[PDB]
């Protein structure tokens, strides 16, 4: 896979995020996890983390993977990375987000994904506590 170059627009919620991509505006869904809606617990958590991340990022980066890079709503899929740390992966390390939307044609860091959510979930972590 690679990193694509993309501009912060406005964070959203825990796993969407509204980035310029290749000149046009675009919301992103986050590959192969599921943050709870704001409406939910842990929801305005994931919210923030996200938020901030992307926020004070200095470099935001897209990284597609093999399969489809827009879902059904329009919405871009990737790995999203911000000073060089995948956003995706964070939010499971932190237990913010659970692994999930596992599909066979995108699913390169799944692996990544599953043990940053073992730590987490050893760890008790937010979801898991
Ligand atoms: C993360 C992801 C979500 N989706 C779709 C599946 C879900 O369909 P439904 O809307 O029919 O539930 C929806 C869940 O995303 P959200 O968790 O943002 O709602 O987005 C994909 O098709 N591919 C993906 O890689
Ligand atoms: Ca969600």
């Amino acid at each position: 896979l690679h990193k694509e170059p993309a501009t912060l627009i406005k964070a959203i919620d825990g796993d969407t995020v509204k980035l310029m991509y290749k000149g046009q505006p675009m919301t992103f869904r986050l590959l192969l996890v599921d943050t709870p809606e704001f409406n939910e617990k842990y929801g305005p958590e994931a919210s923030a983390f996200t938020k901030k991340m992307v926020e004070n990022a200095k470099k935001i980066e897209v990284e597609f993977d093999k399969g489809q890079r827009t879902d059904k709503y329009g919405r871009g899929l990737a790995y999203i990375y911000a000073d060089g740390k995948m956003v995706n992966e964070a939010l499971v390390r932190q237990g913010l987000a659970k692994v999930a939307y596992v599909y066979k044609g995108n699913n390169t860091h799944e692996q990544l994904l599953r043990k940053a959510e073992a730590q987490a979930k050893k760890e008790k972590l937010n979801i898991w506590s």
